[PDB]
């Protein structure tokens, strides 16, 4: 009854992105730009890290970035638009980041997540946001 959760976060590096609404476009756009200190997930010592961009509660439509090989700081700098989507539905989702380390002889690894409800922000600006990766494991 004073918090929701206490503890300590483990060490799953932090993601910068940014997000805004243009309402004569009806386009939202969704920038996601760099992470640093992520985690090594190959045996090589690195890891091979790309993000999935997520809308929730849509969890079948996404987007992805570009896979940065061997980088534990990467720097993706990608633009994504959602296009004629009415600011009446945007505010509804929570953009929700999910990082991931690609592999080619098994499955990729998860690294950590992030997510933002889009009601708490003022989309008529650009709003840039940094937020240190949550585990992302069932
Ligand atoms: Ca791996
Ligand atoms: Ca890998
Ligand atoms: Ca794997």
């Amino acid at each position: 009854g004073i918090l929701d959760s206490m503890g300590r976060l483990e060490n799953l590096g932090r993601i910068q992105f940014s997000v805004g609404y243009n309402f004569q476009e009806s386009t939202l756009t969704v920038k996601v730009m760099k992470a640093q200190e992520l985690p090594a997930k190959d045996f090589s010592g690195t890891s091979d890290p790309f993000v999935k961009i997520y809308l929730l509660p849509d969890k079948k439509h996404k987007l992805e970035t570009k896979v940065k090989r061997k980088n534990l700081n990467p720097h993706w700098n990608e633009t994504f638009l959602f296009e004629g989507f009415p600011y009446e539905k945007v505010v509804q989702r929570i953009l929700y980041l999910q990082v991931l380390d690609y592999d080619r002889f098994s499955r990729n690894d998860p690294i950590g997540e992030v997510s933002i409800p889009l009601n708490k922000v003022d989309l008529t600006q650009m709003q840039t946001f940094w937020k240190d990766l949550k585990p992302c494991s069932d």
